[PDB]
């Protein structure tokens, strides 16, 4: 947990918003995503069926509707919201080396630099996903009319209802985490001045 | 072939175009017909298929675009065309029995009475034909939606070419017959005045 903590951003100007809250969310995000990783998106190629006799339709019609998988999307997006806290610590550690072989402020920017570009990138993630899928809802059925489809066929989902449900889960932690990430750096600069 | 030309409606008040020439089309027409009836539509269900996995689709297809076979439809009305005329055979079996047992203008009466009776059959047959087929030609793909096929499939005609050429055959012999008919029956009546 130790690591996790390293991962949210705790560093030693930060406020109990972002040592006692943040870090947890962040936490929870990660064993949500462990939990619902292959247990249920395991299966999402493989069981995909379309109801025609074309060879290759069931591909091309899950790769047209499915261009990157929600779990890969919230992977990339904990990766990058993770590596500004990283690369942070690495700097403090570069500091504390070069002070041993031989300010304030350069830790102070250096946090709110970190906070601000975790808020993007969060911003960012949450705006594709709703490109890519606007609706917070799986549906059970899709028509397809992708070459070499011929005309429109009906394909079917795996699991649609539980993909819902934790999809709510993760947007709901993922807006949490912008409201905290937006009163850190209020917070800050109010205690700046 | 002296059954044929019975069945044609060779009579005493028959001219040359009713005696020579009607029969000789009449016979020429139940001989494509038996060489064509199961040699090339024999297949034309259990061959055809349709690009789904729905069942029953093939089936509700079939019915769908062909409502009753051209060959059924061919025998039909070569049954209809043969009937007066053994009507009429009958009547003047009937008449001659009574004659031994003991006019020429109701013999005359009955033969134009037959005549229009089938040039009647023969033109309602090319209407119902130009209704349920309006093109001559055959096509290879069809589109069929008819529940329970999902959306629009595609489906494949057996011999398509073969079909229209016999087609093609079948409704020239028919014109010419159309033709013949009218021709005896305008001869007949002015040969009365």
């Amino acid at each position: 947990t130790g690591l996790y903590t390293l991962l949210s951003g705790v560093n030693r100007h930060s406020t109990a918003i972002g040592r006692v809250w943040l870090s947890v969310i962040f936490i929870f995000r990660i064993m949500v995503l462990v939990v619902a990783a292959e247990s249920v998106w395991g299966d999402e190629k493989s069981s995909f069926i379309c109801n025609t006799l074309q060879p290759g339709c069931n591909s091309v019609c899950y790769d047209q509707f499915f261009p990157i998988s929600h779990v890969r999307l919230w992977s990339l997006q904990l990766i990058l919201v993770s590596t500004p806290a990283l690369l942070v610590a690495m700097h403090v550690a570069h500091q504390q080396h070069i002070e041993k072989k031989m300010i304030s402020g350069t830790l102070w920017w250096t946090y709110v630099i970190s906070v601000v570009f975790r808020l993007l990138f969060e911003a960012v993630f949450m705006y594709v996903f709703y490109l890519l899928y606007p609706g917070y809802a799986m549906v059970r059925l899709v028509k397809c009319d992708v070459y070499p489809c011929p005309n429109t066929v009906d394909c079917f989902v795996s699991r649609p209802t539980e993909k819902t449900v934790f999809t709510v889960f993760m947007l709901a932690a993922s807006g949490i985490c912008i409201i905290l990430n937006v009163a850190e750096v209020v917070y800050l600069i109010i205690r700046a001045c």
